[PDB]
């Protein structure tokens, strides 16, 4: 199976998932003086105020906080989108240390994690359907620098001791991800893909400028997850990022500036 480990890291996903060398593949590095401004861009429509939570899980790549999507709810609209697109799950990718993590980059600059909220477009009926087609998902990317805190956070960081191994997962109800976003919604936004396998090229990307701050504990905590099932010989979940790859035939659009 694909991982991020000595052998099945991302230089071998390929060999499963031709895509990998695709034109629309994701991550990239952000270069924010050739972005150029779009004026043609909305405001971001970030609405999750009746958003519902249910579980934790996982699923020994990273761990992902997944919503009731049977209703809309939790929605992301505006912006580049056409349409409604409606949130499933978020989950995060971070480093083994704070120097990287993050799988966006912003002029060749690494932040510590990168969040990734997950949404799949209505028109499609349902996730499964969505990843199809080229405009399927809107991912909203934050990026997480170490420094103060996020009080938001620490529900997430605190069930983690219970989903320490691939497979655990734990009830996760009424967690608010408004506790996860930046002060500005300022955007970058391209066409890209799914940056794990199967690597499917269905995603708008939307990364937001302006990263939030966890504390130093808090990102420790994300560390202690395992790779590995129960009773397997721990593999510390660390470093579990795809590197930036060809920007190739593509314009990344500024909301700003
Ligand atoms: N193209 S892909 O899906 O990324 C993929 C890549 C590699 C494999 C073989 N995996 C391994 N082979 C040898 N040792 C190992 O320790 C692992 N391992 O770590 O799994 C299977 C699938
Ligand atoms: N890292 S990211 O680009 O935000 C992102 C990556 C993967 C997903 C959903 N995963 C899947 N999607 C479609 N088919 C699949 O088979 C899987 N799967 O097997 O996982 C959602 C978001
Ligand atoms: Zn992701």
């Amino acid at each position: 199976h694909w991982g991020y480990g000595k052998h099945n890291g991302p230089e071998h996903w390929h060999k499963d998932f031709p895509i990998a060398k695709g034109e629309r593949q994701s991550p990239v590095d952000i270069d924010t003086h050739t972005a150029k401004y779009d004026p043609s861009l909305k405001p971001l429509s970030v609405s999750y105020d009746q958003a519902t939570s249910l579980r934790i899980l996982n699923n020994g790549h990273a761990f992902n906080v997944e919503f009731d999507d049977s209703q809309d709810k939790a929605v992301l609209k505006g912006g580049p989108l056409d349409g409604t697109y409606r949130l499933i799950q978020f989950h995060f990718h971070w480093g083994s240390l704070d120097g990287q993590g993050s799988e966006h980059t912003v002029d060749k600059k690494k932040y510590a994690a990168e969040l990734h909220l997950v949404h799949w477009n209505t028109k499609y009926g349902d996730f499964g359907k969505a990843v199809q087609q080229p405009d399927g998902l809107a991912v909203l990317g934050i990026f997480l620098k170490v420094g103060s805190a996020k009080p938001g956070l620490q529900k997430v960081v605190d069930v983690l001791d219970s989903i320490k191994t691939k497979g655990k997962s734990a009830d996760f109800t009424n967690f608010d991800p408004r506790g996860l976003l930046p002060e500005s919604l300022d955007y970058w936004t391209y066409p890209g893909s799914l940056t794990t396998p199967p690597l499917l090229e269905c995603v708008t990307w939307i990364v937001l400028k302006e990263p939030i701050s966890v504390s130093s504990e808090q990102v420790l905590k994300f560390r202690k997850l395992n790779f590995n099932g129960e009773g397997e010989p721990e593999e510390l979940m660390v470093d579990n990022w795809r590197p930036a790859q060809p920007l190739k035939n593509r314009q990344i659009k500024a909301s700003f500036k």
